[PDB]
């Protein structure tokens, strides 16, 4: 089974490493046939990217004819391209998709998944929400139950800053430190909004796009002497993201640092899952998990 | 596909109800060919149980020839019978098994699963641990990562009592309240840690892999000599135990209160925790229904 890996920053490199650690006999037959970035097309599997050809993901797709596309490229929220048209072409050609790239899903969920459903093509997208902590994939093992609402912390950067602020640290100092660690556009709540959009689509069955979500982020001026979290919320009627003061009896109170959490409420039960929501290995692991599930015929 | 439903107490009745709610198209062709209880064998799927024949689960099995056995019968921790023999006979007949009955798995996991793997038979057992809250099935979507250790709160009754004790209630008063809400009866058997030990045994077997039986678990319960304390069930490659321990405010198990259950799974890559409600007939039946759907998807 031949993969085309689209994107190769830290997540793409971590994925490649996971793949070479031979973690499941389900992946024995899996190779990376090509890697494409801004800088061109490498038609080999190497730790370091050196282009072999000039050209874009469409040229690479035609040349390689992969069985699976793994998209770990940067989210383009303006219009989702080129990943959006890439997924459509992959689906048309019977090529399964594994992705950590939120934009196409947050902009065009119903169109993409309807098209995939019709063609029997599979999409793994665990990596788009809460990295390697089952979220999408948790819902896969909650069959025959209707999700009524979801509430969570879905962004590592802002959780990390809000956690430090609660320890007496300044916004500015906290922001600095988040960046130093590998975490305007970073704190305005948008990332969480895209994530709740995807969850709302998948779990609630509410066909919404990032345009339907009321969100706002964090800043220097938030209330002092209160533990604040950036809460993402969706039910059958509304989808929003906003910073709220949280009380000690709230399950989300001690979800700190880059930890993320999702409270899923169904007809049968309310559950909560929590785990890291940032870190390239974690993101790469969400994609690896999808790849193994795909090989098991379980997406 | 034809099910044989072994047990028709609250879990079985809930299961039959969930099946009839048209919850997934995967269950379109699934019918219950028969229900068996202590009162005999009903060869029909009706809400109200009325036996058509006298006889035990083995007679029903031979008569119906089910594709799947769904075991929601009461756990017999003395020796796991008759469920243990039933599973072996089913496995050897190529009949898949969905179970909420902990006993055979707590006593003879490696024997049962080795046999199933040798025969290519599938076993759904999500319902045995944290009922409807993915636990077993959570691990099914955490592939390619070795589980190093697991820790959890696996028993609602003791957690409820300890939750009250942390808020300043005496052990005696907390137990009374537990008894008032029917969580404990002699409450001796409800608070001795055995239920948690059974569950952690199953989880250790499945997630960590080393053959362990309930006999290998060092477990103790709660009592009036405890001073935020939680009854922690723990397993790694070396050991499996249950004991009351103090938990820090930063610990993800800290607010797992009331009758809630939770499980923390630690791998090389990461630690994750899931929390849910822990016990109830509908919840347990939903664990079995989830297993059935995954079986129909061919994902067990």
């Amino acid at each position: 089974m031949k993969l085309l890996l689209f994107g190769y920053g830290n997540v793409g490199k971590a994925f490649r490493k996971l793949l070479h650690e031979k973690r499941s006999p389900e992946l024995n037959d899996v190779i990376i046939g090509g890697i494409v970035t801004r800088r061109g097309i490498m038609l080999q599997d190497k730790e370091d990217f050196t282009p072999d050809l000039e050209g874009d993901v469409f040229k690479a797709f035609e040349k390689i004819k992969p069985d699976i596309i793994v998209d770990v490229s940067s989210a383009n929220y303006n219009n989702g391209e080129p990943s959006l048209s890439l997924y459509k072409e992959a689906i048309k050609d019977g090529v399964n998709i594994i992705t950590t790239n939120k934009a196409p899903l947050a902009l065009a969920f119903n169109e993409i998944f309807s098209l995939a459903r019709s063609k029997g093509v599979k999409i793994g997208f665990q990596g788009t929400v809460m990295s390697g902590t089952p979220s999408i994939n948790l819902y896969r093992v909650l069959p025959g139950s209707r999700v009524i609402k979801i509430r969570g912390i879905l962004n590592g950067t802002t959780n990390f800053i809000l956690t430090l602020m609660n320890k007496g640290v300044s916004f500015e100092e906290a922001l600095k430190e988040a960046q130093r660690r590998g975490y305007t556009l970073d704190i305005n709540g948008f990332d969480a909004a895209a994530k709740i959009t995807i969850l709302a689509n998948f779990m609630i069955g509410n066909s919404v796009t990032i345009k339907d979500v009321k969100f706002e982020g964090i800043n220097r001026d938030l209330p002092k002497n209160e533990k604040i979290k950036l809460i993402a919320y969706a039910d059958e009627k509304e989808v929003w993201v906003k910073p709220l003061p949280i009380s000690q009896d709230d399950p989300l109170y001690n979800v700190d640092g880059v930890e993320n959490a999702l409270e899923i409420t169904t007809d049968i039960q309310s559950i909560l899952i929590r785990g890291p929501g940032a870190g390239p290995v974690n993101a790469a692991y969400g994609a690896l998990s999808d790849l193994i599930l795909l090989k098991r015929d379980c997406l």
